[PDB]
């Protein structure tokens, strides 16, 4: 038997370990060689040296049971993935995890080695460096994340944050928390452009230095910086499925699963993490729930036992320390609960990875 | 001088102690002899001897710096505060917090005794313990609070919710709270109908057992019960201030206040709680965070010094206990911070009401 998981994110590698220590056979796959704690990639964009802590080798975790490659098409009759340089994974069962694709540098999925990957954000530090007057498009995460990150690093250097809706950030967010955001950019010294969207955004020079750039709004609104960083529009990476499964995606690409996680029409064929269509929000602290469950639900498939079912409100969370970082927000109440908001580790959860993958942190 | 607090809410409690604490002389005015932790009103409905623990006699704390009224009227040229039993209190400082009105059983602001408020209650207890089939009418917070504390202590009882929206609660929440919201509700055995209105609804003999009453909606659907509970639509209460301010409210009936809690026109008028036009959420917790500005700001006048500015965003939060309830769910992430919610204490934080109140909790 045979388990390929398609996406060696953090829902994969969450499942790949979990396998390895079932003793169960699998096959890991991924376009890069190397792991992308995405959320701080940001970071790993703007201050030097840190990019070497968001990329883990594969291979030195997981071995023969890695393949790099980049999937091009599932065949779910014949239980075939297919590869982009011709060739073909059998599996007994298939999770996919192909998580969300957008723009450099918010996301990285190209078929790529660890060390250019590493250069290739070291190389953003140094035009970032170069810059003194820095566009960033878009103002959903990746936009938001990439203004903060620089005014955070180069207080006195002026970016601006250009955006095509009324507020900073994700509708499914509290229209309080969105002017939260809007706010911690204000008070960071960026500078907003909402509702205006950019013109003829093919044409620009993004992610170098080029003194003297002029871009021109759809409102005709004009603005001159040394350097563009693209943020628009991070969807889910239906690449690797899409031929299969076309007809029967949800509207965003995602794939349609039952409580157990299972592809709706197939019993061999799970989905984790942001390509599972579920009604939450796309994390990467989901994304390991989701594995945890579906490697249970693979077992009990061995053992001819009941499913688990994933339980959205799972209540896997305690404050990561004890009294380290007390204090919280209050922002909303409910029947039973509150709403709060807390503070995102400051390594933002780098080391977990190193963790999960087994591997001394560099340095 | 004088410092007239009109409204003995959280809000108001909150500053007359600290008022007390700061020997500034004042008057603490509220239609009602007693605090109501209105926060635990629907249980108190529903459990025996709950409705106890929720009124404060206001005279065992505050002796004289406390008067029963109906405030009526408020002058601000003259600096008057008008009852409606004829008399008037001259101010040097107004304090509004007047919070928020609506049906009984979740408000309970009118001229009543602390002895009929609390028998008041334990009639209702008695009739829905009397009745098989209960109605409730209207699906926020009230009406949400209502229908679950009823399934809590009679499991077997049949309860119906009846909201004329899509989903349960407020649209100000996550639609995907509030869909926490409807599968709590389903969970508990609470049978909703959404998305329709009561027809007639002046027509109900409500808060009383009656057996085979016909509730019809809009949509001419009909259900029978034993009892209808009214959880329709609570509002801030202007009564006291709107003869004043009537021009000048936000359309909710709010104040509108500057960066340090004073009203707009006047330096010696603020308003905390409820009734204050902030962009945030109406909450208890806050309404304190109010009353410590705005007791300041009163020293602060004194003193010729400089006010404080209210921070909406004030991390005075901390999990309340230390790891013996540390399991959260994590609903979110934006730059810095994560949504998460947690559980609300047990007993309704009656307890910390009673601690600001230097009372004995009954028993
Ligand atoms: C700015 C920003 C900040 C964020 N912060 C947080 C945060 O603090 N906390 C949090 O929980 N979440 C956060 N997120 C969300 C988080 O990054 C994602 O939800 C998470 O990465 C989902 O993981 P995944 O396993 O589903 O997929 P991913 O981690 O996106 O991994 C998918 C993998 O699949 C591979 N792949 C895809 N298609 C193919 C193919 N055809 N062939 C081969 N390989 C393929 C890709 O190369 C990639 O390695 C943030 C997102 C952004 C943009
Ligand atoms: C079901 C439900 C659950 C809730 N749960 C929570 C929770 O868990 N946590 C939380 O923080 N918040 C919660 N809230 C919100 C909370 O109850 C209110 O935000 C809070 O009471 C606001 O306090 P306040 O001081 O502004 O006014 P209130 O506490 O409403 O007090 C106002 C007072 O003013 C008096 N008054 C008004 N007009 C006059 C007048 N003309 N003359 C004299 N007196 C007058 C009234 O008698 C009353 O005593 C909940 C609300 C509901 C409905
Ligand atoms: C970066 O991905 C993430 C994790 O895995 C590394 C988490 O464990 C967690 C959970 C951490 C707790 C303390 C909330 C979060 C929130 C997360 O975003
Ligand atoms: C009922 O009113 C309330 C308070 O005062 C009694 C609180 O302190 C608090 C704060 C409690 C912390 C631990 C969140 C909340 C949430 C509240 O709702």
């Amino acid at each position: 038997m045979r388990v390929v998981i398609v996406g060696g994110g953090f829902g994969g590698i969450a499942a790949a370990s979990q396998l390895k220590s079932w003793a169960v056979p699998f096959v890991l796959v991924d376009m890069r060689d190397a792991f992308h704690h995405n959320v701080a990639a940001l970071r790993a964009s703007v201050e030097s040296g840190f990019a070497r802590k968001t990329f883990i080798s594969y291979s030195v975790t997981f071995g023969d049971s890695f393949r790099q490659g980049k999937v091009v098409g599932i065949d779910p009759e014949r239980q075939q993935v297919l590869l982009s340089d011709g060739e073909e994974l059998h599996y007994s069962h298939l999770i996919l995890a192909t998580g969300s694709d957008g723009p450099f540098p918010g996301k990285f999925n190209k078929v790529i080695d660890m060390e250019s990957a590493i250069q290739t954000y070291e190389d953003m530090v140094k035009e970032i460096e170069k810059s003194e007057r820095i566009l960033v498009v878009g103002g959903g995460a990746a936009g938001v994340e990439m203004a903060a990150e620089i005014k955070t690093e180069y207080p006195a250097k002026e970016v601006t944050l250009i955006h095509s809706k009324i507020a900073l950030a994700d509708v499914e967010l509290l229209q309080s928390v969105r002017q939260e955001v809007k706010e911690i950019l204000l008070r960071k010294g960026v500078r907003l452009l909402l509702s205006e969207k950019v013109s003829n955004v093919e044409n620009l020079t993004t992610n170098q230095f080029q003194k003297d750039m002029v871009v021109r709004t759809e409102k005709g609104t004009e603005v001159v910086v040394d350097m563009v960083v693209l943020c628009t529009g991070i969807k889910i990476n239906s690449s690797a499925y899409a031929t299969a499964f076309g007809d029967k995606l949800a509207s965003n690409g995602a794939l349609n699963v039952n409580k157990h996680l299972q592809l709706e029409g197939y019993d061999n064929i799970y989905a984790i993490g942001d390509c599972a269509n579920l009604k939450e929000p796309k994390m990467a602290y989901h994304a390991e729930l989701h594995a945890n469950i579906v490697v249970s639900n693979i077992i009990n498939s061995l053992t001819h036992k009941p499913l688990k079912t994933y339980q959205p409100g799972s209540l896997t969370f305690l404050l990561s320390m004890g009294k380290n970082d007390g204090v919280g927000q209050v922002k909303g109440y409910y029947v039973g609960h509150l709403l709060v908001t807390i503070a995102k580790s400051r390594d933002l959860f780098v080391s977990k990875s190193w963790k999960t993958m087994g591997q001394p942190m560099p340095s």
